[PDB]
């Protein structure tokens, strides 16, 4: 009953957040076993940001130049190394609150929860989608770098995002936990254009299925379409093409609700061509594309962790 | 940079969630010190729901009739008592993860985070507002009763909501943790009309201030209004009257942005009378009223817990 943008419970990730200070810069790190993972630009100065030689800057630094605090406890650094755009700080204490975890590189269209942190301390949690242009629309202030994004599956935390930078228009960019950026961005203060974003078609369809499950049906029309004729309209409206793999992924939702995927497409096609005409869908006046099919099923069947 | 509906980190509340079983019914409870708090209708049968004598039903029950599980650990019940619509189960073990906490009865217009739980296990977290008609728009399935809503202030969890029931239209109702319902509802399966809801004016104004802080200014007009002429338009549009206490509460936001509260009102008045004309505000096509002034300041100044 009801449908909300829902984040994963954040307690397993809260117990892993730490503060990392090198010189004047303080940001957040992720403490798993005896390793702290943080963005490498913590070793930069204000004037290094425009073109840092990260490898050279790291030469200057010794283990003791890294202050790592977990709450009020200082963690002794005993090894440091770079992996892509992330720093790995080996510490002499293993995090006793380490959950079962994996590092995963997510694909565009997938969603995850963000635990926004400042000074090693969690501020809030919200749900984000990795946009087709490899950005995310989050809420991050100065000092938020090192905040992570994650999914939970029973007991396993799958970390998929670490925050590195913000751009004009509330656009945020980051890396996986192996340090590789999503999309063509660098941890450098230079002109960096995010590509044009598009709407995640399969997530819109998922959210329409969620509307029917929850009672909204005014938009269900009397038509059907082929896959090809739908992707002609999607491209005109800056929607991702719908692939057969997407059709298969909506399968279980189609079976629950009795609406074949291509009938939902016909209903979507008319929403894009005529608009909503003042009406709302699940309390929204815009088509929502930040729910995956799996997000819908979770919320609607009550999957716990 | 960016603005999102943001929940509090839920880890302090996760460590308090337990499963309570009496007979066939299982729901969630909140374990603080040596006490478990849960909705009293856990002692009901399917046919008792229409008109339960809760006091009489509780006579039948003994301490051992209550199964309380925290994860895989069974907690021994050693005392039971009713307080309004909540049950208090004294247990022989004190929750070692009890945070600093208070029980608070919130006022309409205030927001809080909900930790939706099933079988004592957290499923997700999201942010809700207590509507003027004393309902909330959440996402709750069968088995969600006992899930709680809360705010966090530095280290203190202020519990303000416990979930008891759902009504047609994704409308949800519950109690404070002293067991008293918000609004005129009873824990009975009978016809129960929620009053007409209205829009929380002061939260809309807060969210407009958040838009200006974040860069959206197209809606700022060249006009001002008095308090009285604004409340004439608000009432026509099902908006709560704006009180001087609300004007004072928006004070700090007005000072940050340089927009006097009554100028924002003039800008709001024109949005209500002409609509948005296809435009969006902070990525929304509807005026949003589930951010308090304090929610805006938190998100925009980076308050941590
Ligand atoms: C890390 O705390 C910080 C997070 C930012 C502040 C956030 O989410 N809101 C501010 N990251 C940060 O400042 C980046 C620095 C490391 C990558 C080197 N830089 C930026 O985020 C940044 C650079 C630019 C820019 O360069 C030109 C133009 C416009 C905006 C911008 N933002
Ligand atoms: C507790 O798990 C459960 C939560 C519900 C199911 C939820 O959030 N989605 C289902 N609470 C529950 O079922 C309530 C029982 C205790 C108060 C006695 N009852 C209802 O929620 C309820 C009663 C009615 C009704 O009576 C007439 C008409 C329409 C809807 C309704 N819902």
């Amino acid at each position: 009953s009801g449908f909300r943008k829902m984040a994963f419970p954040s307690g397993k990730v809260e117990g892993c957040m730490v503060q990392v200070t090198c010189g004047t810069t303080t940001l957040n790190g992720l403490w798993l076993d005896d390793v702290v993972y943080c963005p490498r630009h913590v070793i930069c100065t204000s004037e290094d940001m425009f073109n840092p030689n990260y490898e050279d800057l790291l030469i200057r630094k010794s283990n003791h130049n890294f202050l790592v605090q977990a709450g009020n406890v200082q963690l002794r650094v005993i090894g440091h190394s770079m992996q892509n755009c992330v720093l790995k700080l080996k510490v002499d204490t293993a995090n006793p609150k380490t959950p079962k975890y994996k590092f995963v590189r997510i694909q565009p269209g997938q969603t995850f929860s963000v635990l926004a942190c400042y000074n090693g301390s969690p501020s809030g949690v919200y749900q984000c989608a990795m946009r087709p242009n490899f950005t995310i629309k989050g809420s991050f202030l100065n000092g938020s770098c090192g905040s992570v994004g994650f999914n939970i599956d029973y007991d396993c935390v799958s970390f998929c995002y670490m925050h590195h930078m913000a751009f004009p228009t509330g656009v945020h960019a980051g890396t996986d936990l192996e340090g590789n950026f999503y999309g063509p961005f660098v941890d450098r203060q230079t002109a960096q254009a995010a590509g044009t974003d598009t709407t995640i078609t399969v997530n819109v369809l998922a959210w329409l299925y969620a509307a029917v499950i929850n009672g909204d049906r005014w938009f269900l029309n009397r038509f059907t379409t082929t896959l090809n004729d739908f992707n002609l309209v999607a491209m005109k409206y800056n929607y991702e093409p719908l692939t057969q793999d997407h059709v298969d992924i909506l399968g279980p939702l189609s079976a629950q609700t009795g609406i074949a995927v291509l009938d939902m497409c016909a209903s979507l096609k008319e929403l894009l061509q005529n608009g909503m005409n003042g009406r709302t869908i699940l309390g929204s006046a815009l088509l929502e594309d930040e729910f995956t099919p799996f997000d819908v099923v979770r919320q609607c069947s009550g999957v716990t962790f």
